[PDB]
């Protein structure tokens, strides 16, 4: 099934934050309405926050996360969780190798902000 | 129901990261086995990261997040989500006022690392 | 924070299913637009499906679950999870005593159907 | 990523319940320790419960859900959610066709019981 694609409230600010846990340098791309809106990169095996940014979901609300290492797309896993019918987290894990820890780049999207 | 309390696997490193979305200064305390292990403080209405750290869950695996604003405890909401039976997120929102956006401090705990 | 309240897309069929795990007889009421639309009762310590039903969210999309034991309201916990940006689960646990297993009545709402 | 595989606490009773939402007959196999422990089947486009059972996670705690329709395994999506650090849901959706509603068989695993 498609992973890393989320429908957010239209025209709404959201936070996107990426963490690295791999020997490989991670590159995380965030697409809003199918166009790159943010790119983060780094290399850590200790959960470095390689990027954090506030974006707007735009007219369509479509947000997609992609992750690659050495130009090869990582396999993604994702889900969205809503607390007290209001607080939202869109979650992404990714795997760049063979151990299946899926933490090589971890991405958290949160809204609402403010 | 109690919120903000999570049982992690014993002796496991985890990341904890806090974001702020409120006019009030947020104080986030992270307890491991009932003792303070990290404290973050900051003010933002733009989802700023007010702290990030890597901790060890210790022998008990018990991790608790508490949030207060100028000494007043915030009401919390939380849940844990596991993707592909491997990647864990323990999520906390908090409310310091009357609007019930529950994002006034947002805390994300993730494991495994590495 | 408020628990057991979910906003579904309007005029949408959804499933609601209740399970019992307690010495006490559980009464589960499912409200749509603040009016009871389904009720289930029963006792089990072995997860009996005390009821399942297909309901329509109606014009408001507001769905609330309430649980009581011989008229005494149980404490609720809840969250919503979305898989592959399309499959929704609204989840409720409830506690009628002191042990905090929160499984005394468990309610699962799922959509879309068909 | 692997989906529909969950590690439960060892020797723990859990509920498993399946719903159908498709033109095709769903066969759901529930494996414990890599051996079939339960099989449910049925056809519904109205979320009928096609099976429910209490099982034991056994010494390894490994539980897997597989879904087949028209002689072929369906594509699965899954996640585990934990409420108030106590109540566990392991959730599975499945797609037997081309519409990507992922509800064709929906499987809910819950623990603890009792
Ligand atoms: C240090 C290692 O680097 C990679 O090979 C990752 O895929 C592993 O998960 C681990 O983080
Ligand atoms: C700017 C405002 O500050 C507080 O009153 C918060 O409780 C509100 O949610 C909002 O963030
Ligand atoms: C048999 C017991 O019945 C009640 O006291 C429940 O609150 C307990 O969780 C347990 O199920
Ligand atoms: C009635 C239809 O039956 C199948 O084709 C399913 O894959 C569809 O999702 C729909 O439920
Ligand atoms: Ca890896
Ligand atoms: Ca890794
Ligand atoms: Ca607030
Ligand atoms: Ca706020
Ligand atoms: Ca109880
Ligand atoms: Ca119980
Ligand atoms: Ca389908
Ligand atoms: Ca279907």
């Amino acid at each position: 099934a498609t992973q890393g694609v989320f429908t957010l409230p239209a025209n709404t600010r959201f936070g996107v934050t990426a963490f690295a846990n791999s020997s490989g340098t991670q590159t995380v791309n965030v697409l809003v309405n199918n166009e790159t809106a943010a790119t983060f990169s780094g290399q850590s095996t200790n959960n470095a926050v390689i990027g954090t940014q506030v974006l707007n979901s735009g007219s369509s609300g479509k947000v997609q996360v992609q992750v690659s290492v050495n130009g090869r797309p990582s396999d993604l896993v994702s889900a969205q969780v809503i607390l007290t019918n209001e607080l939202n987290f869109a979650l992404v894990g990714s795997e760049d190798g063979t151990d299946n820890d899926y933490n090589d780049a971890v991405v958290v999207i949160n809204w609402p902000l403010g």
